[PDB]
């Protein structure tokens, strides 16, 4: 019997079997209720008649009722299995409140009656998925960005930094800067178009001010996007102005450090003796790190911050859109992991608080 691996995100949930190289179920973290109860794709298409809920905000579960439905759906509808037959790996955000980890443990055992379970930190699993057990992860998804220094599988809590600027913010940004040049977006279908344009045509410029000058003197960086009806929207500097907001959050009116300085600042919060290993093992994870050019820009920017003698290395796995899950698929498949689960037996004995001592 293979374990189940469930990665729940602010925008998308990913689910499948430990031992597999990819999740079998990927669907929106949406729960909709009439203006009886809908979840996922189903819920996105019936949105005209539904009040849509997002139970995970910035990576943290804020609604446990809606969250319980997502997990129900995941097991019975998307994966078509039974929880009491399968050990379950769940993932959690870095710095997840102690109460949230307890409530999560309680729900699996008591609502779904799992035989065994575990909860792992999303960023740690992306590191594992790349072949490493020490390094720093930049995890940027739909809702939140984290910089997570990890030492031999342990995320260093004092050094983790959180930035609420990620994919949904960049889609809203692109809408806005496309609006300023003429276009108009009043419907939810039009937002989904902008999000597709973002994912297909945006990129990170190696030198922003130079790329801006390029864009102003010719149409060499222009690309067109063709709509189903046959109309086309043409995009120039908005291609790289949108993800520039990751490095300059001012563009969104945020008084915050860019993803480069956040990464640096986490490294500097760590012990001087491990920094060498962090600098050469900076791993990108998450959908918002998928922009072409992002690794070379991170490399450039961190080189400019770190000591001149330091080796800077940014690892950007091609499949990093799913690396959290894949990391989990690996862990949960390992033979040596097998006695690290929390058993139904251990739960009954100790309660929900056993999670703090078994999943550290
Ligand atoms: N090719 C791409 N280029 C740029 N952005 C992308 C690309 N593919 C997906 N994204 C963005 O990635 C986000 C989803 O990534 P991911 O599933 O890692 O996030 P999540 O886990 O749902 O959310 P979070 O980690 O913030 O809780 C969406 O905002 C999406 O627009
Ligand atoms: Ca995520």
């Amino acid at each position: 019997v293979a374990a189940l691996v469930v990665d729940n995100g602010s925008g998308m949930c990913k689910a499948g079997f430990a031992g597999d190289d990819a999740p079998r179920a990927v669907f929106p973290s949406i729960v909709g209720r009439p203006r009886d109860s809908y979840v996922g794709d189903e819920a996105q298409s019936k949105r005209g008649i539904l009040t849509l809920k997002y139970p995970i905000e910035h990576g943290i579960v804020t609604n446990w009722d809606d969250m319980e439905k997502i997990w129900h759906h995941t097991f019975y509808n998307e994966l078509r299995v039974a929880p009491e037959e399968h050990p379950v790996l769940l993932t959690e955000a870095p710095l997840n409140p102690k109460a949230n980890r307890e409530k999560m443990t309680q729900i699996m055992f008591e609502t779904f009656n799992t035989p065994a379970m575990y909860v792992a930190i999303q960023a740690v699993l992306s590191l594992y998925a790349s072949g490493r057990t020490t390094g720093i992860v930049l995890d940027s998804g739909d809702g939140v960005s984290h910089t997570v220094p990890i030492y031999e599988g342990y995320a260093l809590p004092h050094a983790i930094l959180r930035l609420d600027l990620a994919g949904r913010d960049l889609t809203d940004y692109l809408m806005k800067i496309l609006t300023e040049r003429g276009y108009s977006f009043t419907t939810t279908e039009e937002r989904e178009i902008v999000r597709d344009i973002k994912e297909k045509l945006c990129y990170v410029a190696l030198d922003f001010e130079q790329e801006m000058a390029t864009a102003a003197s010719s149409s060499s960086l222009e690309k067109s996007y063709e709509l189903k009806d046959g109309q086309v929207i043409t995009i120039g500097n908005e291609r790289f102005r949108c993800p520039e907001a990751l490095f300059q959050p001012s563009f969104l009116g945020m008084e915050a450090c860019g993803i480069h300085e956040t990464t640096y600042n986490s490294i500097m919060k760590c012990d001087v003796d491990i920094r060498k290993d962090l600098y050469a093992n900076t791993v990108l994870s998450g959908g918002t790190t998928m922009y072409p050019g992002i690794a070379d820009r991170m490399q450039k920017e961190i080189t400019a911050l770190a000591p001149s003698t330091m080796k800077i290395k940014i690892i950007a796995p091609p499949e990093r859109k799913y690396s959290v899950w894949i990391g989990g698929s690996i862990l949960a498949s390992l033979s040596t992991f097998q006695q690290m689960w929390i058993s139904k037996q251990e739960y009954d004995e100790s309660g929900p608080s056993i999670v703090h001592r078994k999943c550290f």
